[PDB]
């Protein structure tokens, strides 16, 4: 199956019947994962309680000649977020 | 550094003032976790266009009891989830 940003911002729309037309909630929908990456970058743990948290990690820049295959290196270091997972997604989607 | 769901909730209660309020914008805020919860049930291809993705895992099993504490380490084979990175958490998350 594929899912899509505009499959949530449908569903919520749909739901919520009477407050959220489609129309609005696309960008209802923007901010959630605007604001995550906003925070992300600041410095902070994301937690969505029950759900799991999204912090960030770093990888660490190599130099050098890579010794299997002799070809010389210069790959710089990286930051990239990384997700935990929480009980809606073990004991709530597990039967 | 620490971001929960009610700073989430805070935050579209901002744009709409009129229409949506900090605790109704928890439940709009929550319903979107909760159908992507519902989509890793079956197993649907979350892609979130810029965010990253959300796919199935499978927990591997392990029986034990961390000496240390005295817990019983008691994980089945279970249905979970896990997130890749994309774009907005990663390459322009990093500078």
């Amino acid at each position: 199956g594929h899912m899509s940003k505009k499959e949530l911002a449908a569903q919520i729309a749909e739901k919520f019947t009477d407050v959220l037309s489609k129309t609005h909630a696309e960008e209802i929908t923007n901010f959630v994962f605007d604001h995550i990456k906003k925070a992300l970058v600041a410095g902070k743990e994301v937690s969505i309680a029950g759900f799991g948290k999204f912090a960030v990690t770093e990888r660490a820049a190599r130099d050098g000649r890579n010794p299997s295959t002799g070809e010389t290196i210069k790959i710089p270091a990286s930051k990239s977020a990384k997700f935990k997972a929480g009980k809606q997604l073990k004991t709530d989607l597990n039967n």
